[PDB]
């Protein structure tokens, strides 16, 4: 199978992939330059310049502006994102670092190059090189393991909790019982979690369990930053002493757990004055910049090391600040979600213990480069692991949607092996005048027979007739009550979402704030994520190409999924010629007028 013989194969064939992808990543950016840029330039209340443009990414990556211009400045400065372009507008907004020499006087021929940055793909190869070369970067049952070799089991002997929930969370069920008991035990775990299913609620008591023995900090990661932050709260409940590693640039932001961040945990400190008055004086000196530094460092240092657990990306356990620590249990939640030298970044950290968390159900790790992504890097570490014949343990109880929304995803996609830790009762709204074809079934197939063209931009798709449709159904459930932000409409082409913002604005039968803050993207942007209602347009790639990309569009939902598509078209796919004729079976397979909803008969 996916079987190494040793490391230094596994780095021979994992580090040229992680190349690959690197470079793919650098010539993407580079080749995003434009020119002719006209800026708007201001004054946050910081004194930080901003910068704001159009273009003919994401918050904190660097963007470089350039002032290419007949005027005497021709000047070179450094920011980073601060708003993308969104449902308000195309615009892009940046801050920049040094706002000494900034040109406000024009603004009209300026350049934008977005700056590439290294620091995870060195980090995923220097990971790789050490499980090479670094013996005591893992256990050697792990080791052994990680490689597919075939050795005997083993136990870890570890002091059982009495009682298995922890202080602060929820109270296990038995299926998260039976996972944070069994994972405890073992130097290496899977545990599968389908939508709902309380993947973080479970690794934030796992962790609690391991932090409250005799051993050092427990390393926690996770792929995004959003996920990060969900553990470090949930971590924070249990009454632990919990440490947030943010990157560098990252710092300045705002999130649930901006308190726990090391940074802030450092600008408040009373064990240390000689810090605390040189930080609150930058508001430099030579000399006062070098004990600034020892200082910050000395700091860091008691934190970290102290800390019950230690919060941060997979990629950020590379950081510097943690330089040779060694980390005993290691857990990385939304595991799946990550490619497998992202995942080794935390793993060779000295892990004995080792649990992954995440769904192979659901989507899988981005990978831009199609050549690496085919040669295995889109193959997280998780499911090379279940391939290899690892068991994922599965907490079966969901307490996500209206029981009725779970049944097919459940079925289909789980060999219906799915609980509902809600019932219809604690899943339908109050007051709630929105009539749906059968009352104990939020959700339809509404039948759009609508046609698609390529809107004249390049290579993408849209249904005309069926974001007219979406825009109604819209209407109707923010007119009968549903706040705007809890109203999810998922589309797999960016052809549709272009044209459904700036339908809903042209000629909506409301004013543009209640559509502006209606979420419309494809089901990318909305793994790990919740809606009270998703709206599917099925225009005709995305989640009807893929099977996980299906399960994923129908488990966001918590009160509502309603389908709009083309059941003649849409038949073709074998996935989707089930879920229509099982929609008919339940009666939600409507047609016609919405305010007098029927039953179609195609
Ligand atoms: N065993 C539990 N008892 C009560 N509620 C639970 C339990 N497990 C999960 N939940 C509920 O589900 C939610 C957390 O799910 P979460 O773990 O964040 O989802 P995911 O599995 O996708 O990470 C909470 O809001 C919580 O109320
Ligand atoms: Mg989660």
């Amino acid at each position: 199978g996916s079987r190494y013989e040793d490391a230094y194969q596994y780095q021979n064939i994992f580090g040229p992939l992680v190349k690959l992808e690197a470079d793919y990543d650098k010539k993407l950016k580079e080749s995003q330059t434009q020119d002719n840029i006209t800026v708007r330039w201001d004054l946050g209340l910081n004194k930080k310049r901003i910068a704001y443009f159009t273009l003919p990414l994401m918050q904190g990556d660097e963007i470089c502006l350039r002032y290419k211009g007949d005027l005497a400045p021709l000047w070179k400065g450094i920011g980073h994102v601060i708003k993308v372009p969104d449902n308000y507008g195309d615009e892009i907004a940046i801050e920049l670092r040094s706002s000494v020499g900034a040109p406000v006087e024009v603004t009209h021929n300026f350049q934008v190059d977005f700056v590439w940055k290294s620091t995870s793909f060195d980090r995923m190869q220097s990971a790789l090189k050490t499980f090479a070369v670094d013996e005591t970067s893992v256990s050697g049952y792990i080791y052994h393991k990680l490689l597919g070799h075939e050795v005997e089991d083993v136990i870890i002997k570890c002091q059982l909790p009495k009682r298995f929930t922890a202080q602060g969370l929820p109270d296990l069920n038995h299926s998260q019982v039976y996972a944070v008991k069994t994972v405890l035990q073992r130097p290496l775990s899977l545990i599968q979690g389908p939508p709902g299913t309380g993947k973080t609620v479970t690794s934030a008591t796992i962790v609690y369990h391991l932090a409250r023995q005799g051993n050092g900090p427990v390393l926690v990661c996770a792929p995004s930053n959003i996920a990060v932050d969900q553990l470090t709260e949930k971590i924070h409940q249990t009454g632990l002493k919990v440490v947030r590693l943010c990157a560098k640039s990252r710092e300045a932001i705002d999130s649930p757990v901006s308190f726990l961040a090391l940074h802030n945990q450092i600008r408040n400190m009373d064990s240390m004055p000689e810090l605390q008055k040189l930080q609150q004086l930058k508001d430099l000196s030579s000399a006062d910049e070098k004990r600034y530094r020892a200082l910050k460092r000395t700091a860091e240092r008691e934190l970290l090391m102290n800390a019950d657990v230690i919060c941060c990306t997979c990629v950020g356990a590379g950081d510097p600040r943690l330089a040779k620590m060694q980390f005993r249990s290691i857990l990385i939640d939304e595991s799946t979600q990550a490619t497998e030298p992202e995942c080794m970044v935390p793993v060779v950290l000295g892990a004995k213990q080792l649990i992954l968390v995440g769904d192979h159900c659901q989507l899988g790790p981005v990978v831009m480069c199609k050549k690496a992504a085919k040669a295995g890097l889109s193959q997280s570490l998780f499911e090379r692991l279940v391939v290899l014949g690892i068991r994922p343990i599965r907490l079966q109880v969901q307490y996500r949607m209206h029981p009725a929304l779970s049944a097919f995803p459940s079925n289909i996609f789980y060999e219906g092996s799915l609980q509902n830790g809600v019932t219809a009762a604690d899943r339908v709204k109050k007051g709630f005048d929105f009539q749906w074809p059968q009352p104990d079934k939020p959700m339809f197939f509404y039948v759009t027979q609508g046609q698609e063209e390529i809107a004249s931009s390049g290579t993408s798709y849209l249904n005309r007739t069926e974001a007219a449709n979406v825009e109604k159904i819209t209407t109707k459930l923010l007119k009968a009550g549903a706040k705007p932000d809890q109203i999810g409409i998922i589309t797999p082409y960016e052809g549709q979402r272009s044209y459904l913002v700036q339908y809903m604005q042209f000629s909506g039968s409301l004013h543009t704030k209640l559509y502006q803050e209606v979420e419309i993207a494809s089901v990318d942007a909305f793994q790990g994520r919740e809606k009270d209602f998703i709206i599917l347009s099925c225009v005709r790639i995305g989640f009807l190409n893929d099977p996980r990309r299906l399960n994923v569009a129908l488990t966001r939902a918590r009160y509502g999924v309603i389908i709009v598509g083309n059941p003649k078209a849409l038949s073709k796919q074998p996935l989707w010629n089930h879920l229509l004729n099982y929609y008919k079976e339940q009666k939600v397979l409507v047609e016609g007028p919405l305010n007098n909803l029927r039953e179609s008969l195609m």
